[PDB]
RNA sequence: AUUGAAAGUUGUAGUAUGCGGUCCUUGCGGCU
């Protein structure tokens, strides 16, 4: 597995799906980067390097597989079963009622990010709570710009716009290369355009598997699956897929989640927006009670568009 | 082949208008 590290020179824009044309709708608000955007940046580099075989021009997916992405300062969205109570974010474990897994009422969820070490303790079921100071928020930087007339140096009519950028220190991407020679091509490049407004990020590439993908969790009936990237597909099909890949049937499951992630994007091949897809948002947790004990995998890919970085679930246990 | 491409928060704008360092005060006492 190859590990790509993107270091933004300054700011990044991963624009939400909304009109953003000069002289009209003029507000661009960034979201947390979707893995397909990172995949697109890599595919575009290969598209220009002449490796159009691995790109998948006009195709939904490339030949290579983007395992997933993570932002860094490496941090992850607070699991949705972690609820803020006073100055602490408390882990809420599944309960049972009428023979069904439920999450007991303990307050509303508040968004935020935690370090990889805090997530690791969570996945091992050893995390009780997190002090509110260790819960990170992503910094935004709002910039307001204009367009000037060529000669008179005054603002052209209606040419004012606003961008809410993200201030991100690092983005990590992991790629499985079936022999396209991506590691060599990425090594030849120092930087690439990532997201909107022609912002660039420095590129480093190392041949390594992150330790979080190599954890030994043991065997249990009570496994959980933390989605680190958006996961596309019906919950039923995802659970069924999970049953097949682990060769074990499920007694019951509970999806703790939030607002669905709206995913469209821009088709650079056809020069028009991509079709809207809906996904289980990062930070969502699928609690599963298998009928038999399973060896909980450190990570597992689920749902549609796996090669674009979607459906990266991190294994964990609960009691 | 990335909700992507493209867009100078710029142009005009005097820290200025009014305002007394003035009022009260014996170079004197006779001492060292
Ligand atoms: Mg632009």
């Amino acid at each position: 597995m190859i590990e790509v590290t993107f270091t933004p020179y300054d700011v990044l824009l991963f624009r939400e799906s909304r009109p953003f044309d000069a002289g009209s709708e003029s507000v661009a608000r960034s979201i947390i980067p979707l893995p397909q955007t990172v995949a697109g940046a890599i595919r575009t580099l290969l598209f220009y390097k002449g490796l159009k075989n691995c790109v998948g021009v006009g195709e939904e997916e490339p030949e290579f597989t983007l395992v997933g992405i993570a932002i860094g300062t490496r941090i992850y969205p607070l699991p949705f079963n972690i609820i803020k109570s006073e100055k602490f974010y408390k882990v809420v474990n599944p309960g049972r009622f009428l023979g069904k897994l439920i999450l007991p009422p303990k307050g509303k969820y508040k968004s935020g990010y935690v370090t990889e070490s805090i997530l690791e303790k969570y996945l091992k079921g050893e995390l009780k709570e997190v002090e509110e100071n260790k819960v990170i928020r992503i910094e935004k930087e709002k910039r307001i710009g204009i367009k000037l007339s060529r000669e008179k140096k005054v603002v052209e009519e209606g040419m004012l716009y606003t961008v809410e950028f993200l201030r991100i220190e690092k983005i990590y991407a992991w790629i499985e290369d079936p022999g396209c020679g991506i590691k060599d091509i990425l090594s030849s490049y120092e930087f690439l355009t990532l997201g909107g407004e022609s912002r660039v990020a420095f590129v480093e590439v190392d041949d390594k598997t992150p330790d979080i993908f190599n954890r030994e969790l043991g065997s249990t009936k009570k496994a959980l699956f933390y989605f680190s990237t958006p996961t596309i597909g019906k919950v039923g099909e995802i659970v069924q897929e999970l049953e097949k890949r682990l060769n074990a049937k499920i007694d019951d499951y509970l999806l703790v989640s939030s607002r669905p992630t709206a995913i469209s994007g821009w088709d650079m091949h056809e020069k028009k927006p991509k079709g809207t897809k809906f996904a289980i948002p990062p930070g969502s947790v699928l609690f599963v009670e298998f009928k038999e004990e399973v060896e909980v995998p450190p990570y597992i890919k689920l749902g549609k568009l796996k090669k674009l970085g979607y459906g990266l679930a991190l294994g964990g246990i609960w009691e």
